[PDB]
């Protein structure tokens, strides 16, 4: 049965709510993007309308098999009417296709679910200036003061440096780069670019890339591995046993491994500047654990509330325990008073 955090009152929505079988009274099912929990329970059987982005929409459509009468896109930044409600979706600085959606109900009621999201300054220029938010629906993953990471640019640099050094050193190094869902594009589209070379990867993840509207990405991409100097991999397999099985694969053509996991965050964060990571190493293979998150800082989460203002916040993260609802409240306190709405 669907958790009150995912009904939209006053209408017949739902959000990311698709593993509860019918939802009694909903009428439209919204998906903020194309990541597991958000889309579980989805697949070509689906006979309910769903409403999200072009980019979820293509993904739906190729990856679940949901039949095209059942998909409704919408373009972002748009004022659209859906059963008798304006709506708008905008960027939400997540993985590629993932939104925002704004909710104008027709009481005079504004809210707005943030989905998964990154927080930017960015947003404070968006059609969020225009008007007041009653409700905000937040994503809640990172709100601690101790969870603290740089810049998505800071550690693309940082990895684009890193792989470059080790290959002109040695030029029979292999890059590898560990993947399981949508998001995180840029750490191996940079990595493949600083060194000339495609991206190399399975058919079921070129086919996922192809659905995403990146520009120039047949230049980008392959299925054909032994043309490619920066392979992908299930995450699962970024450790010392599986490297060093793939590199048996490659019949020779390397000698040396430098791998790469993003992970969100990590306690190394703690301690630690981007500057100062090293690898874990076993012989001929190194392993970084990098910290690119697209989840929103303590500070970034912060920011975007205290310039929102809204007058009431739901958690959609860490929404299980008490200790956890009860840290969430006392920081929303806080920042309500330090910034006086
Ligand atoms: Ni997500």
């Amino acid at each position: 049965t669907c958790p009150f955090y995912k009904k939209i009152p006053g209408t017949g929505f739902t959000v990311d709510a698709f593993q509860y079988g019918v939802v009694e009274g909903c009428t439209a099912y919204f998906l903020t993007h194309f990541h597991s929990d958000h889309y579980a329970g989805l697949s070509k059987h689906f006979t309910f309308p769903v409403y999200c982005s072009e980019i979820t929409g293509n993904l739906l459509k190729n990856k679940l098999h949901v039949q095209e009468q059942y998909i409704h896109p919408l373009p972002l930044d748009t004022e659209c009417i859906v059963n008798g409600v304006k709506v708008v979706l905008l960027d939400a600085n997540h993985c590629p296709g993932a939104v925002m959606i704004l909710f104008y109900l027709p009481n005079g009621t504004v809210i707005l679910h943030t989905g998964d999201f990154r927080a930017d300054p960015s947003m404070e220029r968006s059609l969020l200036a225009d008007q007041k938010v009653h409700m905000l629906y937040l994503d809640t993953t990172y709100c601690s003061p101790e969870y603290t990471f740089p810049s998505q640019q800071e550690v693309i640099r940082f990895a684009i440096n890193t792989a470059f050094e080790a290959v002109t050193l040695n030029p029979h190094a292999l890059v590898v780069c560990g993947t399981y869902s949508i998001g995180k594009e840029k750490v191996f589209l940079a990595i493949a670019d600083v060194l000339g070379s495609k991206v190399g990867m399975s058919q079921e993840k070129y086919k996922t890339l192809q659905c995403l509207n990146i520009p120039e990405i047949n230049s980008l991409i392959t299925t054909d591995m032994c043309s490619s100097l920066v392979h992908l991999l299930p995450m699962m397999q970024i450790n010392f046993k599986g490297l060093q099985s793939h590199l048996k694969k490659c019949g020779g053509k390397y000698n040396q491994i430098l791998a790469f996991r993003p992970t969100g965050w990590t306690h190394s964060n703690k301690f630690t500047r981007i500057a100062d990571v090293i690898p874990q190493t076993k012989g001929n293979i190194s392993i970084y654990g990098i910290p690119y998150s697209e989840h929103s800082s303590y500070l970034e989460m912060k920011r975007f509330v205290q310039w929102l203002k809204p007058q009431k916040i739901i958690p959609t993260v860490n929404v299980g325990t008490w200790k956890s609802r009860s840290t969430m409240e006392k920081y929303f306190r806080e920042w309500k008073l330090e910034a006086g709405y």
